[PDB]
DNA sequence: CGGCAGTACTG
DNA sequence: CAGTACT
DNA sequence: GCCG
């Protein structure tokens, strides 16, 4: 279980020559839609990174959880010949599929459809493809959404959101989560979690917050924002700080009731692989973990803090920086 | 043999 | 619903 | 792809 171990184990990858090759294959399977095969590769790559020494034999490889016969056969090939033959036999569509699936709002199904229809470049997409509203925004920001920002900029973005929220309710609590909270030097987007310790005033805040942030020109486009019925849980969109030298940045906001704060903080801090491992562990123990609660397979268990979730799952606590799986 | 996380929008 | 998205 |  990855969630039972510190992610600092990957700080020194004694198997980088193997993992750099498997990562190419994992991405090729992923963009072609074979998500489960790609997941198996992702987990094997993480196991190889965290392993304490270079892998040198077939029996050694199989002893690692996440590495089976077929993955072991690939390891010994790399060790004996320095090359992996399958990398020379990837489907020729893969580079274009990767290009297309990096449009926000397009996944494997859309990329494969565009490829089938004869498109091969973003010029083809721009001029000839049918784009959803979201995908047209993704394309307009194609380069910017592949950039990571310095964490100092993420601080500025969180503070912009926080100042706007607290301007109409000074008791609101705002926390930047994701890779920022895990201590990374750069961040792909800014994840802001908002709650209120009174357990009630979090309701009806999205409408005022978003209009405030629109009034000052901070939000430049919206991707996901269900503002019609008042039950909105998340906002996914695009922002840009004022002044020269600023790029458009992805911004994700969730508003949660205080009773769900610890589970929401755990979820939104990630990493994604950390969450999937913790949720899988919960299932083996007759429980279920979501952004809303830790439950039995059910009864909601009391989790006032992140530490309580770890404890109820029988896991030693990990600080956010040690969840970077 | 079948799961592989669990959830929130969009149209 | 399927697709894509969040961590 | 891996695992129970
Ligand atoms: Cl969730
Ligand atoms: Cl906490
Ligand atoms: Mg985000
Ligand atoms: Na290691
Ligand atoms: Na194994
Ligand atoms: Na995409």
């Amino acid at each position: 279980w990855v969630c039972a171990q510190p992610s600092s184990q990957k700080a020194t990858n004694h198997n980088l020559h193997i993992t750099e090759k498997l990562e190419v294959l994992a991405k090729a399977y992923s963009v072609q839609g074979d998500k489960w095969r790609a997941l198996g590769y992702a987990k094997a790559i993480n196991a190889l990174k965290s392993f304490h020494k270079p892998v040198t034999s077939y029996q050694e490889a199989c002893s690692i959880p996440g590495i089976g016969k077929r993955m072991a056969e690939k390891i010994i090939e790399i060790l004996e010949s320095g090359h992996l033959r399958k990398l020379d036999h990837i489907s020729e569509s893969v580079p274009v599929l990767e290009l297309f699936s990096n449009i926000w709002g397009a996944g494997t199904k859309t990329a494969q459809m565009w490829y089938q229809q004869g498109f091969r470049s973003l010029e083809d997409i721009r001029s000839q493809a049918s784009l959803t509203t979201q995908q047209a925004i993704g394309l307009k920001h194609y380069s910017d959404f592949l950039e990571r920002m310095p964490r100092e900029e993420a601080t500025e973005i969180e503070q912009t959101v926080q100042k706007a929220a607290q301007a109409f309710n000074s008791g609101l609590l705002c926390v930047a989560c994701g890779s920022y909270r895990r201590g990374k030097a750069t961040c792909g987007d800014v994840d802001v979690l908002i709650t209120h310790p009174d357990g009630r005033s979090h309701r009806g805040i999205f409408s005022r917050l978003l209009d405030s942030l629109r009034q000052e020109g901070f939000l430049t486009d919206d991707l996901v924002s269900q503002e019609e019925n008042g039950q909105q849980q998340k906002y996914l969109g695009v922002c840009r700080l004022p002044g020269p030298g600023r790029r458009h940045r992805r911004l994700d906001i969730i508003v949660v009731p205080y009773s769900e704060f610890a589970c929401a903080l755990l979820y939104f801090t990630g990493s994604a692989h950390f969450n999937r491992s913790m949720r899988a562990l919960a299932k083996t123990k007759g429980m279920s973990l979501s952004e809303h609660a830790l439950s039995t397979a059910g009864r909601v268990l009391p989790t006032p803090t992140e530490k309580d979730v770890f404890r109820l799952l029988g896991l030693p606590y990990r600080e956010p920086a040690e969840r970077d799986w």
